[PDB]
């Protein structure tokens, strides 16, 4: 491996990270906020490196490695919970966020991100604006946004959308006072889930492209693609759709340039 | 009384409150800054409708009261200290920020503002920059200001202005993390002392000032001295430093007035 | 004093505090259930004898005189509150139960009798029917209820009979559970008070009559009306409301028995 | 497998649970109350719809699937210790209740059922009729039991059975208060020790014995002996003790009936 | 008042404090240990600018003037109790110590000195040699001890000298960890009882005398008995045991020389 | 088997853990004390006898079998730091200790070794004698002590050498009281550390050594080199340097006698 060829998609405009969490108002998280981020430069380790996150605890995927990969598409989903909920915000984990309000699935790539608002989230004599989903008859399926308000019947008698006897109201207010205990104390979350699944990437980190280099043995990284390989010209007429190649021993021995959308023959 | 003639004198400018509280960054409790509020018009309303302030601690006046009585001169006393010693910033309390820091008189007049600011004062992995006087021979007097940075002999070697063994530094950090209690979050206190002394009010609030009706019984607040009286005109000799006159009786029957400079007989 | 009278009315059933007290259901503490007791003897020693009731505090009474004391009315307010709750129902107290769900006036003359009650109002999994008034405009007057279901204006916004932002419902769920503190356990208050005004009484305690002793010197206890002085028989005419007989000097000059109607004067 | 057919002896006396439930007083930690259940039908859904059970950890079997399977013998152990001890009620936890009072085996097999008992338990000025042993010389053995009343040397002197100085008695009360916390508020706790042998089951749910339908593939349930399996006409000379029958390979090729006493051959 | 003529008795020997405040053990408070502190000078500023003692309330006296007053006899009281239970050592408290183990009168003179004893008299595994009487029939007179360990029948059934069901030992350890709350440290307690019997006094602190000075208008403490006249020889002759010559106006004019035993006549 | 053998060297020191352990005063966390254990027999069963210590983690060793082995150096550190930090001394652990105070290595042999020091630590006043580094650059590895007063920086801004904003001394004192908790609570912990590698072992269990017998079938312990054989004579050179032979199987097949220095040959 005589050098190291990174290519990338000649993209230059940044994703809004800063509106994902700078924003002034969140949303409840029987609510919460997803937002769709693709065809971008993402600078994770602005995330990362910033002291401003108590919790920044990634599964599936190193925190410090995100610069280096490229993912198809970024979900952002971005709520207000109290301090003692923020653990319930894991894979195979229960609660009341966890079964009611937000699942997050066992096979989950991503990362939480959780940091203190007491000056935003909190008024004295209380901030009762952000809501949990206490009362539901089936737990919530992974990734299901559930804001329906009917009156829940936990007995016998119907409830006919009047709250009494055993028939309650399914959203409960967290109350929020600057006062309170770090426990009961607001957190924002925000939950970047990576789409890793056999698809064109958009989200690729700010590492900058070389240039190409064939007919040697070369280290590559074509989107997010990492080999060691001989690259040269390919008689292999792709169809437009299709980015990889593959063979029957399930190997990638052909890939397509992102930027000149050549399709390049790897021999090993 | 027919009408209540209320008289506030020319004053335009308003109190510098601004930087008081809402500054960048505050000063320590060993260092505690003080400003001198004169000659202007105050509206402690903003301050009493405020959703923030967790502690509006008040003495010698009333919360609600503060308002419409007006003072001679406001001494604005600011520094962060952390939720625990909140309580040590009342008269007549024992502790190391009240023995060692900040003493108040036992007769203190005046409101302490406390707020509680996290999201401003705390950094993830420690904010060290707030300090406090931990050791000190002799217990602080009332209102004294001790910056000193000997080194607190404990022992009976002396060391000669190192740390070390039972020589220890005066000061120490607060330490304060976003993730940490209530008790060690830091709480932002401003102090805010009256004195009522024998002299001529120079800060007023925004109450306005109605015109003069003589020679009927009224309520009368000339410039914070409240009677009833019908207030006719005068030939008193009033010399230029005579705020209000006095009789036999020991009893206001002379007032001049402030807006115009003209003597008044109060006559019940 | 030779010798001591008692004369009481001649009543023989019971007060029905084993409804009072041994209730399966109590209301909740905005919905206060008021009981009238009258027109029965009340044996106060049942309450005060038996251990379960962790509070017990008595104001404007000595709570182990209860027995010889007559009383006109006894009105019993019963509810559920949380631990932390029980300290609020006193007079000239404040808290959320005070201002909003249940005031007891300052001049209160009366018991208030609480005890835990974990097995019979939680259950596992949380019991959600026992709601507190969280959100009012105004504090409640002494012995007011309100159980006005309207939705609370918190902001400018007209809430238009919807929960929502800056608009929330006025009553709020305790969430009972039997693994929860002692702050946050159930608490069952029965809050007995007793009016002595100028009618005649109808709740006497358990003291039992004696014959009456004319013309000698006794110490008499008529009704609660409890004196000394030869009572000997008298020629006045009582009007049928009237029962005793205060003089020109506003002392009791004669009392009218309670069991055979006669008018008996008092001289000392 | 065309249908399920379920076979069990046609026992309909219920398992004596109400008197291990509900009895009216337990026995201290020390002398733990030990019932062997055996010879009837046990319903475990009385067990599991009940709200007032805090705690019902089950060991080596399922919560939910109690009511499914059979047993040979039920052990219940019940008693009365205090919150922040109920923790030491599982397989290899240590504590004074684990060393010295009531010792969990490592390979247990059941399940310990904890609920609080503050209105039977709990009386105002001291419940001090529960006792625990405190001081011992060696911790205790699985399921042993230590009742002995002998006065405790802790230091180097034969003080012949006199409490004193280092000499203290085995046995300390709990002291129950309503008013105390949970961590010292009474928990009745029962543990059931289900024991699984080679041996026929006695114990076991109510699960409606079907028809017995031969000849026809049939998932089959023997007397909690699960299988699938053609059933069909046996000629085996069983002997009376012998229940099912084994294979060379020792598979159940053969069972007895457990409701006509018949011997049925399981097929494949 | 030219100069003060203090006469103190020529005492050599110091009180043993120091026994007192520093021995080796102490007593339990059900058997609390009571020194007879006479015929000796004592220096009680020594004990006030040690900063050990927690607890230095004095009732009757203020604890700065104590070295200037001669007392009759001095009682010294040494236990050792809980650290909650520190404030049941007042005059006029309720609870366990202030009942049942050691009672102060409401008319005390003296000091209550509490310091903690976490260093020495706790021991990890347990300090069980300290115990407090938990159960008694009545309670206690002041200054009184109870060393009784009859069992407390607290039912019908007599006890017989065995504990059991509603039979107690009256005494119950403390169990002292080194691990245990701010409320549960050991505390030893010297309550120190000024008799202030109308007797030469023989408990003086430790003032230097000053050689008498006649006939002229001077200040004088005679024995504590400060006083300002002119010292004059009188005419009269007291009896052996009668010091102080009392007047119509109950003031001393002819007390006792305490160095020369002779008589000195007072006069304004 | 008939016969087990012993043989250790003939060492008659007993090891100086008493000048470690039941040392007077302890050094700082940030200057922890290192002694060379080496050519002594240790009594390991007389530390694990103690109940004082509150933790003895062995790490890769059981503490049950630490008078069986041999070691060649062992490695006594020695500090005081806070309860709540007695975590972060153990392999793999993070924290302000493990970072900047003391790093065990991720594979470490040895036991951490902590207790209580309330008694022998704490005075009133606090002790702030021992400090903890809480400021570094870079974190420690394992086994390296930082002893540097350097004043770490923050901020862009130079310290120039002065204590100021965003320049901090890096050493904090600990501020003990007996009054504080158990988290803030003065322990003492002594981490040994042991080789297992091949050398000449110099310290070594209480065990006895027995005789030499040869040429029957004999388990033997020569020096910690357990086996079993039938111990002969041998005529390989050993040179000074060998303790122990190997075979070209790689198994102990020839040790030199300990005591004598005679080569013997193991054969099973
Ligand atoms: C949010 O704004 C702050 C400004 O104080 C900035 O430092 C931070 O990087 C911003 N975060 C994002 C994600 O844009
Ligand atoms: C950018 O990429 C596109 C294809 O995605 C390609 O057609 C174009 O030539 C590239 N431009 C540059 C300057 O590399
Ligand atoms: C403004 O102030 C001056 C002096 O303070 C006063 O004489 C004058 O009357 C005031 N102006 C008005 C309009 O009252
Ligand atoms: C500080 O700034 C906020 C920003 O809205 C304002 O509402 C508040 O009144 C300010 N404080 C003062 C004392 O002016
Ligand atoms: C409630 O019922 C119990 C039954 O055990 C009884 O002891 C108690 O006296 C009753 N309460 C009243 C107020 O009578
Ligand atoms: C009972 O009281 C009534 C009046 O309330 C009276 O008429 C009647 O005589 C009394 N009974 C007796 C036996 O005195
Ligand atoms: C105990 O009694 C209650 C009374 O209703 C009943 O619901 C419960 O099922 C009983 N417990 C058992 C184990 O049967
Ligand atoms: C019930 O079972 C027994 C054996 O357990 C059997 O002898 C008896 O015949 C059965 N009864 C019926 C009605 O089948
Ligand atoms: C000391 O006191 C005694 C009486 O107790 C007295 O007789 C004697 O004179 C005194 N000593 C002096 C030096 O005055
Ligand atoms: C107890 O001993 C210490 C040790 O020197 C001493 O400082 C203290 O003064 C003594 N206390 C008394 C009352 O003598
Ligand atoms: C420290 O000294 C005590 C004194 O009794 C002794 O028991 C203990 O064994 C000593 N510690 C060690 C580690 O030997
Ligand atoms: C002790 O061991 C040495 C070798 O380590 C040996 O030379 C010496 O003879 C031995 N001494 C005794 C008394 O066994």
């Amino acid at each position: 491996p005589t050098e190291s060829i990174v290519r990338f998609p000649n993209i230059t405009n940044l994703c809004p990270f800063g509106e994902v969490f700078n924003a002034t108002r969140f949303a409840s998280v029987y609510a919460w906020n997803r937002k769709r981020i693709s065809n971008c430069v993402a600078d994770y380790s602005v995330l990362y490196n910033s002291a401003s996150f108590s919790t920044f605890k990634c599964y599936g995927v190193s925190p410090t490695k995100l610069n280096d990969l490229c993912f198809t598409n970024v979900y952002a989903d971005s709520f207000v919970i109290r301090g003692d909920e923020v653990r319930q915000i894991a894979p195979g984990q229960t609660g009341k966020i966890a079964d009611y309000n937000y699942k997050l699935p066992d096979d989950f790539t991503g990362c939480v991100i959780a940091w203190n608002s007491n000056n935003l989230d909190s008024k004295v004599g209380g901030n009762y604006n952000y809501r949990y989903r206490l009362f539901r008859k089936s737990n919530l399926k992974p990734f299901e946004r559930d804001i329906s308000t009917e009156i829940y019947q936990a007995g016998s008698t119907p409830c006919n959308g009047v709250q009494g006897f055993n028939c309650y109201f399914p959203l409960q207010s967290y109350g929020f006072q600057p006062t309170n205990g770090v426990g009961y104390q607001p957190y924002r979350v925000v939950v970047l889930s990576f789409e890793l699944l056999h698809a064109p990437a958009t989200v690729c980190g700010p590492k900058k492209s070389t240039n190409l280099v064939k007919n040697k043995c070369v280290n590559f990284n074509f989107n997010g693609l990492t080999g060691t390989g001989v690259l040269t010209e390919s008689n292999k007429k792709f169809l437009p759709f299709q980015q990889f190649g593959r063979d029957i021993a399930d190997t990638t021995d052909a890939v397509r340039d992102p930027q000149t959308l050549e399709i390049l023959d790897i021999t090993p």
